């Protein structure tokens, strides 16, 4: 009985209402630019879900400003190649679910001098693979990173010319994850590698357990498997998204609803805000995976009743409308960080997250 299609479009007119820069082609310069690229993302998805093309005029708008070379990195040249290889991959995938929409190579083209940039920060003499974060710094391969860029080359495996090339180093980069260490005992993914002061080997870093850590990975591993019709792929991000949705692992509640691991504390910065939201949209990505590959009609189920369950939780205990004003006439709806906990504040990061969980239900 509930409308996620109208939900979704009240919420994204709620983030364009409050937090969408006219003057600046993008959704709040005082939060991380990356985390546009995900509001990107969620509009772009609810078009290409609904069907409707009501905000395609202003995610061109978006692209256009934000192609340009970043001010705080102008070698990157442009194309949204940052400082920092996440913050590409966010806009990467971005740009693929763009060409996903609309058909025009134009987009096709940015993800791919994406992943070219990127692949740049590969190496096979640390951790035997994976690429590092910062940039600047080369301190750091963590997970989301790698994710992303997995995710990247395994979707242009499947859209790009020369596809072969992608395949392989989606097949290449999953075998490093998948060997990593970073997959603990549970089948959940922690931040990032450590590396030994002494023999200079890589381990788990044991830091948190991130949902958008067990997301971009079953999108990943949902195109490979559409590179491969390799059901394998499939198996093992169920086994993920069933350890997320398996409350003895902490990061569903005993009511069912997706919970990160610093709303008890109170204490999600402004990127942890936005990352329920990923794995919400990664995961009804693997559910059409899985409802397609088998004649089940119960197949991918489970995960259809959670984002649906987590839905409701949503779109009772933490939603505030928008009163409009005799000036300012916008209507839609805003969200905080808990699912389940109160409305307090609204934040884009926020906003964006719950943009994604009902674009997961459409
Ligand atoms: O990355 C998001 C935000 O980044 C800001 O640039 C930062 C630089 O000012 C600073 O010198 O280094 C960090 C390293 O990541 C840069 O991100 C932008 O000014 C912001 O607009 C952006 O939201
Ligand atoms: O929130 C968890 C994530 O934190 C990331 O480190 C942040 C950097 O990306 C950012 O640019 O600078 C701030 C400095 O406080 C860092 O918190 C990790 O790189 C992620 O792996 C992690 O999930
Ligand atoms: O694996 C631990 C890593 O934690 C990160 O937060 C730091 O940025 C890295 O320098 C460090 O290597
Ligand atoms: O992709 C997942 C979505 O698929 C749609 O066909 C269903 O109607 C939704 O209920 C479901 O959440």
């Amino acid at each position: 009985s509930l409308n996620s299609t109208g939900l979704a479009q009240a919420a994204i007119n709620g983030l364009n209402a409050r937090f969408y820069e006219s003057s600046n082609a993008r959704w709040s310069s005082d939060e991380p630019w990356w985390i546009s690229g995900v509001a990107l993302t969620m509009v772009i998805e609810y078009m290409r879900r609904s069907g409707s093309k009501e905000y395609l005029d202003q995610v061109e708008d978006v692209i256009e400003v934000q192609r340009q070379p970043l001010s705080w990195w102008p070698s990157g040249e442009g194309e949204f190649r940052a400082d920092a290889t996440d913050d590409t991959g966010w806009w990467a995938l971005a740009m693929v679910r763009m060409y996903d929409l609309t058909g025009n190579e134009d987009y096709l083209n940015i993800s791919i001098k994406d992943e070219a940039y990127m692949r740049q920060w590969w190496t096979d003499t640390e951790c035997g693979g994976g690429l590092y974060v910062d940039i600047q710094d080369l301190t750091y391969k963590n997970a989301i990173a790698n994710e992303l860029y997995l995710k990247l080359v395994a979707s242009l495996a499947n859209r790009a010319p020369n596809a072969t090339i992608y395949l392989d180093r989606a097949q290449q980069a999953w075998t490093w994850f998948l060997g990593s260490g970073m997959i603990n005992g549970v089948n959940l993914i922690n931040d990032g590698l450590a590396r030994d002061s002494n023999t200079g080997s890589c381990y788990n870093n044991r830091l948190p357990v991130w949902t958008y850590n067990q997301g971009v990975i079953l999108g990943a591993l949902v195109e490979l498997y559409h590179a491969t019709k390799d059901e394998s792929y499939l198996l093992s991000a169920q086994a993920i998204a069933d350890a997320v949705l398996s409350p003895s692992n902490g990061l569903t509640s005993s009511s069912g609803v997706l919970t990160e691991t610093c709303e008890g504390s109170d204490s999600c910065n402004q990127d942890q805000q936005v990352f329920k939201g990923v794995f919400a949209l990664n995961l009804a990505e693997l559910g059409d995976a899985v409802a397609g590959a088998s004649s089940d009609p119960d197949a991918g189920q489970d995960y259809r009743e959670y984002l649906d369950t987590n839905m409701q939780s949503m779109y009772a205990n933490d939603r505030s409308e928008i009163v409009p004003t005799l000036f300012d006439s916008s209507t839609g709806d805003l969200y905080d960080v808990s699912w389940s906990g109160p409305f307090r504040n609204a934040t884009m990061p926020k906003q964006a997250s719950a943009i994604g969980l009902y674009v997961a239900n459409i």
